[PDB]
């Protein structure tokens, strides 16, 4: 598999109709996964499945500006399974990131970082075997 943490450059930043596809397998006894869409040191979109927060499974989404985390957005619909293969699809739309897991819509995350062309890398980390990380224009 690919080395984790993995940096996927996004040349010239994100743009509407850009589709990012991550394929991997969750480790057995996973604690977390993280996708970090970055604008320099800022994190425009942090997508963070948590397998055991107070014995609950939750996805936390947030933005980091000037080294400070913002207001969390929490999704209790939790499509990831310890030990099992997954597909994350992130479609950039004009006003949000649109996330599907295993071909099922999961959540939208409204753009807080407005300079889309400056969000020029994606960090992939946490308790996975990473199979592939790629992008295409639809
Ligand atoms: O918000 C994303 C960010 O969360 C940090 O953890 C938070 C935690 O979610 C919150 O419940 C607590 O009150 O504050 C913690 C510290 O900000 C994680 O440390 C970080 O990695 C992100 O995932
Ligand atoms: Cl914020
Ligand atoms: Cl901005
Ligand atoms: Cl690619």
């Amino acid at each position: 598999p690919l080395i984790v943490p993995y940096n996927l450059p996004l040349p010239g930043g994100v743009v509407p109709r850009m589709l990012i596809t991550i394929l991997g397998t969750v480790k057995p006894n996973a604690n977390r996964i993280a996708l970090d869409f970055q604008r320099g040191n800022d994190v425009a979109f942090h997508f963070n499945p948590r397998f055991n927060e107070n014995n609950r499974r939750v996805i936390v989404s947030n933005t980091k500006l000037d080294n400070n985390w913002g207001r969390e957005e929490r999704q209790s619909v939790f499509p990831f399974e310890s030990g099992k293969p997954f597909k994350i699809q992130v479609l950039v739309e004009p006003d949000h990131f649109k996330v599907a897991v295993n071909d099922a819509h999961l959540l939208q995350y409204n753009h807080r970082v407005k300079k889309l062309n400056e969000i020029s890398k994606l960090g992939i980390s946490g308790d996975i075997d990473l199979t592939s990380a790629s992008y295409t224009m639809i």
